[PDB]
């Protein structure tokens, strides 16, 4: 069956996404950063049946990504889409901004969704065939967000990556589309709620408070809400789609 | 089974539209002006063992379309989705447009949504539940076309429409989005390319040839590419989207 | 020697467009239907050293924008911009909208800005140069507003028009671009304000309160605001612009 | 008299706004990485009548862009507008990009715009007062051009921060808005064409060519065009504007 690889899977969307992707039909590769997560997604899903393999790759490394890119595609016997998940979301009040900080936001999620996309394109053309980039991007990356300049211009970075990749991948079948979630219960929300929350002085909550007041549904999004929209952008139903980052956001942001 | 209504599903668009929920697992109602395509879609699709009924409906008359809304909602037995698709789009040039021209492509691709999604809230709250309400955009409902200023206008009146009833909505559990297809296959597009060609004093085709220089995928688009978008519109999968007017346009417009 | 005409100068955001440009050099056309109004306003302007002259006229009727054009064009010795700025503002609750409300909507301010763009058209051709054609929107035409389907679907079909007027009139040296206001401070809101807090059983002030959570600068906005942004728009300093839609709106929506 | 401080002053886009908010009255920073170009345009504007300082920085560098706009602060007498110019724009096939290159991008062309927002936010905090802060954006900063992608990227995040700057940096009373170009006469773009020509096998001009083909307006832009943009962005007429990014591209992206 097809194959698909699957960044910052040991967790939160990425699992979701990859669980989805498994319900599908697809064979999965777990990569993640976090060894102990990865295996024991990839655990989870073949307990149940499934198909997958656990990676270990820091995205933020080009050499890295190809090496999992290339693991996943010999040891699975494919290689179809690939899904640039993997990411940090520090908030970041704008005085106190160094370069540290955009470093290692940048380097795992911008330069990791290009190496994501290079990687995928040698895989594509080895296996034959055309293919599915899929990257993670986000409501913030469509308008830029309060206390989140580092994380916004990163996104916003992100869907300009997927939008020239889509036009210069073309002759090659390969379509590259995002998807932007809204506030999602995991970690990464977990923590900048905490953040701007204690930045305020306010009690936990208070950042999620806020942020919720724009969500147009009135709920915070589940892991699974986005997974359902990427299940899409993996499937053969987004074969005619391109350069999009749809918003599966709860109604934040309209395009 | 869930049921859903498709205006204008005669053919082209709306009858893909219509034959790919069928085979999602709706009872689709089939909906246009012209009576004799409605029954012969409808009887296709019943005598190939799927479940439908053809409703006789103008969309631009408000009466007839809450009409036939609740025969389909009685007939079917429910009411669960919407799909405004019946359209027209007639080339204008600028200093031609004439209120008469103006009057025929609104009442139909801007009222006609209206009542749609007036129609599909009173059926949803007879059902005692929420429900998805799916428009026909276009890119041109995105980014104005050379040559169609009245059909982009009357579309991307029907994006403003689908982004105030999103929000207007939203507490009942209805979403709202919308389908923006590029050139497409189907009669519509036909006409549109021998009115641009002759105004050019160019060869029929020179339409199509301008129009597809854009389509970063490099091939016109086949009704079944559109369906495969609204499958995802009207499935589960889209539950947390809202607001949105999705480009499965070949990547002619990039959000 | 520079001559401008300005729809719905009568008071309002029109007036100070109508003012301002008088400060940048104009001769200004005072059109509006309001006659007592429009008057008013031409003899403040000729009576403090500047030259303007009172039209009246319904910009729904395509006929009388086109008399309108032609006697500004005779009276103030030619023609260089145009304003299509009057327009009308009903909240319109989704289940209530009647064929009636949209028709007097549409009609003022979606056919009112085609026949601005065909009379002007006309004009700088008489004229023998090209011109600047100048349409009043609002962020109601880049985000859908809730209690306000009919009026943001207008404007969404304003920006539209701009844009593929931007593209057809390119060839005749014809810029077409809007102006988005937010709240502003003019009868018209001061009208959807009471329309919605009547609805929702709340004191007056309250839908003025709940759009300004959205201004980003925190303060409502003034006629001369927008103005300002016209004025520019006009000026020669906005030539290499076209299709454009401003937003001058205090931060209400991004682009 | 106000003053302002340009990055990249030494040349094209930023000389040209340079010496037109020299027209509008400021007194201006010459900031740039070359001192010669830098110390010449200072020079310039002095011998004309003006009021100018020349300032050696790397924008790159946090340190040096504060030290930038203090020597500028205190040299003209005060600090209201900075325009964060300066930026690099490689074409990038996807498959050749190397980390190395996405740093020397980044780093100037987005950590540039941070520091310069930061050592603003300061100044005019020192000042006493409110500011504008104006990026250098470009269409390829709403929409990824092709053979551009990480340039494109790097505008994109810069139109990001300019949102996010927006909205944090509101209640100082400073508001943060871009320019956006399209294809404009400079060493700058005279690179991008070389480039891309000899990638293509094609003779010099092929890539301007190919992008102007894009633009409405039928003509490349000068840096003038520009400059007489951002001085509506620098002037009082756009104070109730902020979070946005003008195109003023000749019409290659339509908002
Ligand atoms: N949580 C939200 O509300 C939200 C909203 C919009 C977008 N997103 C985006 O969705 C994606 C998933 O976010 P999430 O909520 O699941 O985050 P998360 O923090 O819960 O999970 C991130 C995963 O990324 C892995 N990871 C981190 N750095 C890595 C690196 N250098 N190399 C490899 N793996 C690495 C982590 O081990 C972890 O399992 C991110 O790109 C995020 O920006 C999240
Ligand atoms: N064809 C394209 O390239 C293209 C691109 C973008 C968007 N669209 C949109 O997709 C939709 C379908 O277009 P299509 O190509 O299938 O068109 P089509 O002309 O092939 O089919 C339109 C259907 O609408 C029905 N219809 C017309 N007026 C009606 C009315 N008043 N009441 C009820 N039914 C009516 C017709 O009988 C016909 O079956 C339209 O909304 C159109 O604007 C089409
Ligand atoms: N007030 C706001 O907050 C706001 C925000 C965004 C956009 N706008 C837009 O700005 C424009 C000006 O609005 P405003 O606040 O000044 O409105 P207003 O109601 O205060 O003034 C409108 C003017 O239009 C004239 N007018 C109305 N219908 C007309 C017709 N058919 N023919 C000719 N003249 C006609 C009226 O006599 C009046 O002088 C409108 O297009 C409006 O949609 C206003
Ligand atoms: N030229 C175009 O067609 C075009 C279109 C859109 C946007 N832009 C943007 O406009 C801005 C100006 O571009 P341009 O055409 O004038 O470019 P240019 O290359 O002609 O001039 C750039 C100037 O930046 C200075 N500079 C470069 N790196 C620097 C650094 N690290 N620190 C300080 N100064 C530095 C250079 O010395 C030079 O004077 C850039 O941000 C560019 O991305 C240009
Ligand atoms: O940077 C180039 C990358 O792709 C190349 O094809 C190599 O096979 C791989 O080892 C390398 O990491
Ligand atoms: O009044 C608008 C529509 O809704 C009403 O409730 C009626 O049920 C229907 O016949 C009518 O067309
Ligand atoms: O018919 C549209 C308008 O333009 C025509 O060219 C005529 O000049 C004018 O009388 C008419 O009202
Ligand atoms: O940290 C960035 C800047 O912070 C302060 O402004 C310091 O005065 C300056 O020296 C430094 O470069
Ligand atoms: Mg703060
Ligand atoms: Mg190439």
């Amino acid at each position: 069956k097809k194959v698909a690889l699957v960044t910052g899977a040991g967790q939160g969307i990425g699992k979701a996404i990859a669980l989805r992707l498994v319900k599908d039909g697809f064979a999965v590769a777990i990569a993640d950063y976090n060894d102990a997560t990865a295996k024991a997604v990839a655990s989870e899903i073949n307990q149940a049946g499934g198909h997958a393999v656990a990676v270990k790759v820091d995205v933020s490394d080009r050499d890295q990504v190809f090496a999992a890119v290339e693991q996943a595609r010999k040891t699975l016997g494919g290689f179809d889409v690939i899904v640039n998940n993997a990411g940090v979301a520090p908030s970041t009040p704008i005085e106190s901004i160094t370069p540290e900080i955009v470093d290692k936001v940048y380097n795992i999620n911008v330069k990791g969704v290009i190496w994501g996309i290079q990687a995928a394109v040698e895989a594509f053309k080895k296996e034959g065939h055309g293919g599915k980039i899929i990257n993670a991007c986000s409501q913030a990356g469509h308008v830029g967000n309060p206390e989140l300049a580092v994380y916004s211009s990163s996104k916003f970075a992100v869907r300009g990556l997927t939008q020239t990749a889509a036009r210069d991948l073309a002759p090659l079948g390969i379509t590259v589309n995002g998807y932007c979630p809204g506030i999602v219960k995991t970690p990464m929300w977990a923590e900048i709620d905490r953040q701007v929350s204690e930045a305020a002085g306010k009690p936990l909550g208070y950042g999620t408070a806020e942020f919720a007041k724009r969500i147009t549904l009135g709920r915070l999004s589940e892991p699974e809400d986005v997974a359902a929209c990427v299940s899409y952008l993996a499937s053969p139903d987004s074969d005619y789609m391109t350069g999009q980052s749809l918003l599966i956001d709860g109604g934040m942001v309209f395009n």
